[PDB]
């Protein structure tokens, strides 16, 4: 759970990610006004880098809070950094935490997780945002979308399906049922990719609520290459926009540079040749899993046939 | 725990590693005359292949024991190959289960983790052996080495390390006090070995008690580059031997294929200089963790200091 993200692994990965953390950079150090005098809230801090990139930007107060056992490092860390007189670090869950202020003029964080969504905090940066946000008020990064993209990979298919049908000579075929249900986070070839892109959801931080995050949405895959379907990819793109003078996006699609959050990947249990033209009609639903409410499911409807998947 | 092998991951990354699953393979096919008409216990069956592996060369009865959910898909995968008749399975821990019989003639199993010994079950298999093995009877693979390799990375060193001093032009330096006692699991380049191999450790799992998995070794690398000395690398060869008339090898160091296994990388907090010729004397002992007996402790002294390094 948290537990997880007490471990520097996980926090390792995150800061070498150059296009995740140098766009967080970015959007703070070339949008000062943001941040001058004012009181931030960094939901999650981590080991707080973002904390002491909004200090250098000139905040009056930073509050970074984190659950995770991984605080007492950022504690050494602000302090090393001599920041302990503008950066107070809280150790607690967001939703329990005392802060030593009613309200916040900014809140900051990285929650997206696989295909946006999963085992995501939005639903913790939107309770902060709802309880302590200022009137006019910002909340960054502040706006997300989701898209879907067809894949042509019959040898990846092959790899991760057709395998089990003959094991060193023995049949495990109903090993296949285990297989397609689970979605695959992996770097996506572009060359592989057969369809236009297309957006299936647009999130606004600042208007959004926890409901908005269990959607359905109706979608239509122009198809540029005749090939066998054997995949649908899904990736998202976040941009930080409000207020700023210098706007700052990322994607962590397959055309642009890799991130640690890859591309996810819905293997079709039966794949289907498409044209080159053909307008390829869909359905996709998002929900919170009953049992685990950070897992996810997605249900796929494509060619007639429908799907569950879960990370 | 068991939780972890419940899932097909794990089991499809052993089954695609092709010197682990091909010397298995081989060491059975190539000496039949030590499963005909022979009752065989797989200790930790896993999907079954190694169960029906053994079947097909003859033996007898095959009884295939796992503690982990995949027991049921062995047994979907048992009726699918047609070999019901001669592999019976049993969901359970080795140390607890009732088995059909008193003694089995041959004890097989992949027991072996990161460094041999990381969350390795040899502890359950020496169970199985003492409780179950016939008087004159074998257990395979019978016989195993660890060895120490010296390395020289000084970028890889100063990617994990030394990385910590400036992110983004702030000090993190308080995290490589946890980043050094973590050993590292990764494929080495054989270019940046800067020794002979070093063995440390002999088992024969005929004669060997729970207590030899504790052990220290005294050892002497022989340098065979003028370099700096970055880390001590691990590595593993597994031998099946008794009664073969076509004996198997296989090793996980890094002059070999890879394997899952890759090879275990001790980081030294202080790299020094070493010339070839130089004999670098050392001494490591292995411990089970107190906390989880599962988790192995490895201490090294080298060049005057002593690491703690755990997986
Ligand atoms: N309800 C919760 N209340 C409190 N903490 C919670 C809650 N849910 C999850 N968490 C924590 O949130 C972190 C997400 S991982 C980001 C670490 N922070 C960064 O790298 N930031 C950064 C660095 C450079 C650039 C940009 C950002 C973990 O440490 C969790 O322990
Ligand atoms: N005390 C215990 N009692 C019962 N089961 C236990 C115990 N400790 C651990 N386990 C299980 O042991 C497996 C280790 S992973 C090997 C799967 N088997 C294979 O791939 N075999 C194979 C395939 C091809 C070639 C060669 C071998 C897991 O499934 C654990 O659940």
């Amino acid at each position: 759970y948290f537990s997880s993200y007490g471990h520097y692994g996980i926090h390792e990965e995150m800061l070498k990610d150059k296009i995740r953390t140098e766009s967080y950079r970015d959007f703070i150090y070339q949008n000062p006004h943001i941040f001058k005098d004012k009181v931030v809230l960094d939901v999650g801090c981590g080991t707080g880098i973002l904390s002491m990139f909004a200090a250098k930007a000139g905040a009056k107060k930073v509050l970074g809070v984190d659950q995770s056992e991984i605080l007492y490092q950022a504690m050494d860390i602000i302090r090393l950094n001599k920041l302990e007189d503008t950066i107070t670090l809280i150790k607690g869950k967001i939703e329990e935490v005392h802060l030593p202020v009613e309200k916040v003029d900014v809140i900051i964080s990285e929650w997206m997780g696989y295909f946006l969504l999963f085992e995501s905090m939005l639903d913790s940066v939107l309770y902060a945002k709802n309880k302590y946000l200022a009137k006019g008020g910002s909340v960054y990064p502040d706006i997300c979308t989701i898209s879907l993209v067809a894949v042509s990979d019959v040898n990846k298919h092959a790899d991760r399906i057709a395998f089990w049908d003959d094991v060193y000579g023995f049949k495990m075929s109903c090993m296949k049922k285990a297989v397609i249900p689970e979605a695959v986070v992996e770097v996506l070839d572009p060359k592989t990719l057969i369809s236009e892109p297309c957006g299936i959801k647009h999130i606004d931080c600042h208007t959004t609520s926890i409901s908005d995050l269990e959607f359905s949405s109706d979608f239509t895959l122009k198809i540029t290459r005749t090939s066998m379907c054997t995949a649908i990819a899904g990736y998202f793109d976040i941009y930080f926009e409000k207020n700023c003078h210098n706007r700052v996006v990322f994607s962590t699609g397959p055309q642009s540079t890799k991130t640690h959050w890859k591309q996810t990947v819905f293997l079709l249990e039966k794949p289907f040749s498409v044209k080159a033209g053909e307008a390829l009609k869909g359905k996709v639903t998002v929900h919170k899993n009953k049992k685990d409410p950070r897992s996810l499911t997605v249900t796929l409807t494509l060619n007639n046939s429908t799907q569950t998947y879960g990370l």
